[PDB]
């Protein structure tokens, strides 16, 4: 019913990726963290893992984070709309190397900041140029 | 394939101006080209101090030539936005950090073109 605020914790899905845990942030070029590519929604995510990345994400590829409990039944809805057998497939695949070590990372790295305050993590967690 | 890795080219993302970019592998999913099908996408590492990168569909791509390209390729955006909102944003200049770092980015860009491409991929490729 609300809008995401900086800081808060969700699930990201861009194509050819597990559902990512990410964290709500203000873009530190544009200085806004929500906006209107003018109708379609998208917010300023950063990814959790070792690689500070971030991007504007469309609202509906967003799910609020509890836990990584959630990635099972984001996973199963996904392959359950999956439209070509192709990809189906793709979906399927046990997530392995140097992606599943990111994800596994990002995911300590969004739980450590579920149990925070809000304002205890996005002082933790907010990349910053250094 | 319209680009292969190392190839220079321009990014549109919305809210942004158009970007100096490298071709490039994505570092996770190690391909840098894939279909979203018959809608092709390319990895670009975007140029400037911060290393970012995204997956962008080919529509928002133009190879790079050089900076002298840039306002060419704004006045076709601001004719076709969508909306005359985003028009007038395309319009204002661009200052403070944004401009600041689309400068760095201008900067790596000449300098990477003027050198061969396993050259520049092996610097630039973080």
């Amino acid at each position: 019913l609300l809008k995401y605020n900086v800081g808060d914790l969700v699930w990201s899905k861009v194509s050819g990726y597990p559902w990512w845990p990410c964290m709500v942030s203000a873009d530190p070029l544009l200085h806004s963290y929500t906006k209107l590519k003018k109708s379609a929604r998208q917010y300023h995510v950063q990814f959790f893992g070792d690689a500070p990345e971030r991007a504007w994400i469309f609202e509906k590829s967003l799910v609020a984070f509890e836990g990584e409990g959630q990635f099972e039944k984001l996973c199963q809805e996904s392959a359950k709309q999956a439209p070509t057998k192709a990809e189906k497939i793709k979906l399927l695949k046990p997530i392995s190397g140097k992606l599943r070590a990111q994800w596994e990372m990002g995911i300590v790295q969004a739980e450590e900041a579920a149990s925070m305050s809000v304002e205890e993590r996005k002082a933790k967690f907010t990349f910053l140029y250094v």
